[PDB]
């Protein structure tokens, strides 16, 4: 409604009467108004007075995106879109000289820190963030000792264990510099070993319906072939690591081709090619739970930007703390 | 390579004896040669006396069983021949009329008349089944674990995450052998009915090897054609209208004992086969047979001797349990 759109414009002369007044404005504007475009773009500029270019940047696609044609939106975005593509190409250079930075020695206890610990990190994150109530510990007493926990149902207990055997064996062949193809027959052991024991009926195959923002009709095969090829394709070679993971995460979730397990499945990915380009382990946190699924739905609006940047501050931040590790360990 | 003395002197002792008179009878002779056996269980000279022995206490089954199994260790021994000779259609006579009893006692099962505790003892029946058949393989939950997993959803902490599974598994495969492999609309028993039943024992507990065969420009004994064709084989037996002449319950141990020796899985033969033999029971109007594990021993003991030849311990083995299974549920009225 146009209450606060009509107050958009007393936030207006409020975005020029320089003040966190303006500010106010739109804030209390944006709790109460959703895919209003204009409402949007004024947020857009608000932000950008606030020196805010990327998240400016963003109001005005989403803009945009509700809005096809929105001129006022086409003219700010045509302003904002080059720097915010200059700042995203060096955060990525950023995250991958800290990368670089990081291959600098091979000690047994940097073996023993990062193998063993992330292992169990990533193990918990990732079931975690779905929304498994296990803690780490116990999700390191079920790998460790295959005992049960009390409190915790036995579907918990089987994420826990499928993710444990699909990160086995994306380990025990994927990772391997012989394995220098990826089939479409590993996807689906993928999924196989992520959801074996939770659901064994539907693990490792393609679902028979359709899911109620839509996702992709089951023409399906032909999409998970068009990933495989465009992941062995040499091109690809040449785009960054980062992007390229992301791509493939988001890729895999649109095409959404199983039943359940389709976030685990690609996070896996994801995980698998930028551990293939010489990173250490990527851990989306779940405590970052609602960014993550947030920017996956600004994905599914046509911007994958808000997700890249997600997936680089995390392995960015991943990597950073593992070097403080070593730092402090002196 | 050498029995202990005492072996030794237990036979020339019974060798010079076992006269009707009161300085020896019976369980004088008996008690001997059962210590003998404790210490020797495999010399097919204790093996014979013992048969005799049990010959002359009118245990006429369990002396046949004596000489088989003398003969089965020791090739030729025309002994054990003769006294087999005797004892063969004595037994044959005798387990013609158990398998029929067993089948009468069939037919008055399915003439009782379907109520609402009958199916408490129906549905508790699942919980039965899968507990016996699972503590048979060796997992250490209770019926009452057993039971509080399948039916309240429950948990029990503290003890093994695949035995949870497993129980969760065979009660998945059971559901599936009723609501799938009995409409009649089957008839037929297809080599994926086999495949589906193990892709939902073992689905839970081990994902990766479920409903999948265990796996030639080398050398190699196995090969997935080959153990895949040798399941066809048993199944196009089982379908075969020659087959279907012989007696369910005989038709159920050889199918049980085709199945566990061709073992055509990493694992979960042993249930499978146990499943198999139940899916053929109850395809001919049987309610579920239950081996129970309190007979474990018993089972394997059968086994044993399947291997030396005779199939006919094992056939009498399940004759007895679906003979009780059937009992469980008429006795309850």
């Amino acid at each position: 409604k146009e209450a606060i759109l009509a107050a958009k414009a007393a936030g207006r002369s409020r975005k020029d009467g320089n003040l966190e007044r303006a500010m106010t404005i739109m804030e209390h504007a944006m709790a109460l108004a959703p895919t209003n475009p204009q409402i949007l773009i004024e947020m857009g500029q608000i932000r950008e007075m606030h020196n805010e270019l990327v998240e400016a940047d963003q109001c005005y696609v989403k803009a945009l995106a509700y809005d096809p044609g929105n001129s006022e939106a086409l003219v700010l975005r045509a302003r904002t879109t080059p720097l915010v593509s200059a700042i995203d190409r060096k955060m990525l250079r950023s995250v991958h000289d800290l990368r670089d930075e990081f291959n600098h020695l091979q000690h047994s206890t940097a073996l023993r820190r990062m193998m063993r610990e992330t292992y169990f990190l990533y193990v918990y994150h990732t079931v975690a963030i779905e929304g498994n109530t296990l803690s780490l510990g116990q999700t390191r007493a079920i790998l460790e000792s295959g005992m049960v926990i009390p409190g915790k149902s036995i579907r918990e207990h089987n994420e826990v264990i499928g993710m444990d055997a699909a990160l086995r064996f994306l380990n025990c062949s994927l990772l391997s510099k012989e394995h220098d193809e990826i089939s479409i027959d590993d996807i689906l052991e993928m999924h196989r070993r992520v959801l074996g024991n939770a659901d064994p009926v539907e693990a490792g195959r393609i679902r028979t319906t359709q899911v109620y923002t839509p996702v992709s009709p089951e023409y399906v095969m032909e999409q998970l072939k068009d990933i495989v090829d465009w992941l062995n394709d040499e091109s690809t070679l040449t785009i960054d690591p980062i992007e390229r993971a992301a791509i493939a995460h988001y890729k895999l979730v649109l095409v959404h081709p199983f039943t359940d397990g389709n976030g685990r499945t690609a996070r896996l990915l994801l995980n698998l090619i930028m551990m293939r380009s010489g990173f250490p382990p990527v851990i989306l946190p779940v405590e970052t739970r609602a960014e993550y699924y947030a920017s996956l739905h600004v994905a599914n609006l046509g911007d994958l930007r808000p997700f890249v940047r997600y997936v680089a501050k995390h392995s960015e931040a991943s990597i950073q703390r593992y070097i403080g590790a070593m730092k402090t360990s002196s």
